[PDB]
């Protein structure tokens, strides 16, 4: 994902494409959640705007995508003008192993307290300015050790004192991950995993929120984004001709290996397993019956709607339930709206779902429709937390209840935010504040089951704020 330049300006982008790029070279850069796709063509540099308010990436005049990597992969194969040569960035800021300003004793303390065999980091050198240090832990009292390797910078190239000279710290790390250094007496300096400094004890959430607010939220979030290229899983079923009109957006698709299979078998939906979840899109008129088939088949008893039916005049979640006290059939599924109850932040609809001709199949489905999410993110997490707390208790009170359905819009943004908050709060509810939480890792685990779960930095920070607020109360 080297084609994304985090700290690049617009003038710097045009200069990079014109001096170190050729026609068809491209890069992406932040703006502000506005983004810019700068492409070189016919000796010129055209700029294309990409907007993400929290639901999806919207390319001006293009299509809508779940991740910039999926956007770039799409146009490097299909419709825009020409994306041929990604211009790679040498900035290590977004790497999981780069820590820039970091003391050598603090780095030894980190690797000792939180590291394992093969855990490593790269930092700016304590003494010799402009150089870097690669600190790596190895071993299984005295059974393990921390080894430091000086990384010199000479003529914009990097080396470990001998051998190849690398154009960037990343090339050096990748090289020495595949060909690890061997010490004199046999010790192999294997670079297995970056040091996990994002996993924190739950009681220390407020301290970390203070550090990240000094921002640090941005640096951690774009480090999470840099790894999305590892989540380009297969999405073939949602591209077949018969399933194109079942997707709200043609290029926001469910991963084949986690999608819900209807027993046609397609719906834009994925099972999220950390209580499990079904993350899906807002209904279309032609998928309402498939939605209810899914709810019935998976034995789901709770539904979370993340958006209003309409926001800013645009349909975000098509109505798929009957009016209060009414009864309606959706294909072979029959649904009665038994009762609606109005809270401040949401509406609760008690629905009874059954298959036609089989009254024995009847079950109650509790529909929780959140309605006070702004047209960015909420400034107070209390409403969302109280909402999820009630949702969790309803789910826990129903024996053998299936996965919780969370949906609306494209089903990746607010949907991923609610689900990740619910996963994290679930750990603290059962195990108290004396437990480990890891917000980036939890999101990456969920993004490997549906594309682009959690869309924006504002949602990423809101997840932290929600977890902090829950732990305080
Ligand atoms: C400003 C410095 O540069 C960035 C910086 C590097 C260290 N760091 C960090 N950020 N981060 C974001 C997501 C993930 C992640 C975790 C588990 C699995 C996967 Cl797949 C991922 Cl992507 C990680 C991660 O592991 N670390 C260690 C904090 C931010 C700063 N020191």
């Amino acid at each position: 994902r080297r084609w994304f330049h985090p700290n690049i300006t617009g003038v710097e982008a045009e200069n990079l494409l014109l001096t170190r790029g050729v026609d068809g070279s491209f890069l992406a850069r932040p703006s502000n959640g506005d983004f810019t796709l700068s492409v070189r063509r016919n000796g010129a540099v055209t700029h294309i705007k990409i907007q993400n308010t929290g639901d999806y990436y919207d390319l001006y005049g293009g299509e809508k995508f779940a991740t910039l990597a999926e956007l770039v992969q799409y146009y490097m194969e299909h419709q825009l003008i020409e994306l041929k040569y990604p211009l790679n960035c040498a900035d290590p800021t977004s790497e999981r192993w780069f820590h820039g300003h970091l003391s050598g004793k603090e780095a030894e303390k980190l690797l000792t307290e939180k590291g394992k065999h093969g855990s490593f980091l790269v930092r700016e050198s304590q003494s010799h300015p402009g150089d870097f240090v690669l600190s790596v832990r190895t071993g299984d009292d005295g059974k393990s050790k921390v080894t430091h390797v000086m990384i010199r910078c000479q003529e914009l190239k990097y080396d470990v004192g001998g051998g190849e000279r690398f154009d960037s710290l990343t090339d050096l790390v990748e090289h020495y991950k595949k060909n690890p250094m061997v010490e004199t007496l046999g010790t192999v300096l294997q670079l297995k995993q970056p040091l996990n400094t994002t996993r924190i004890n739950a009681a220390e959430i407020e301290s970390r929120v203070r550090e990240l607010s000094k921002q640090g939220f941005w640096e951690e979030f774009e480090t999470l984004q840099q790894q999305e290229c590892k989540l380009l899983y297969s999405r073939k079923e949602g591209q077949r001709q018969e399933n194109k009109n079942k997707n709200r957006y043609k290029n926001i698709l469910p991963f084949d290996h986690t999608r819900v299979v209807l027993h046609s078998d397609y719906i834009n939906a994925n099972i999220i397993m950390p209580k499990s979840y079904i993350a899906t899109q807002g209904c279309l008129q032609n998928t309402v019956n498939d939605f209810w088939r899914m709810v019935f088949q998976e034995n789901s008893r709770v539904i979370v709607m993340t958006t209003k039916e309409v926001e800013r005049g645009k349909s975000k979640c098509v109505k798929y339930w009957p009016d209060e006290y009414a009864l309606k059939e959706y294909g072979v599924m029959r649904v009665r709206n038994v009762k609606e109850s109005a809270a401040h932040d949401y509406t609760l609809r008690e629905l009874k779902l059954s298959k036609v001709g089989q009254g024995n199949t009847e079950r109650t489905v509790w529909q929780y429709h959140f309605r006070t999410w702004p047209d960015g993110v909420p400034s107070d997490p209390g409403g969302v937390l109280d909402f999820l707390e009630e949702v969790h208790h309803k789910q826990e009170s129903i024996m053998d209840a299936g996965p919780v359905v969370v949906h609306c819009s494209a089903g990746i943004g607010r949907t991923g935010t609610f689900i990740v908050i619910d996963i994290l709060i679930d750990i603290i509810r059962e195990k108290g504040v004396d437990c480990d939480i890891d917000v980036p890792k939890t999101i990456q685990m969920v993004r490997s089951q549906r594309s682009g779960m959690v869309q924006t930095e504002a949602q990423y920070r809101f997840i932290y704020m929600a977890v902090q607020h829950y732990i305080e109360t």
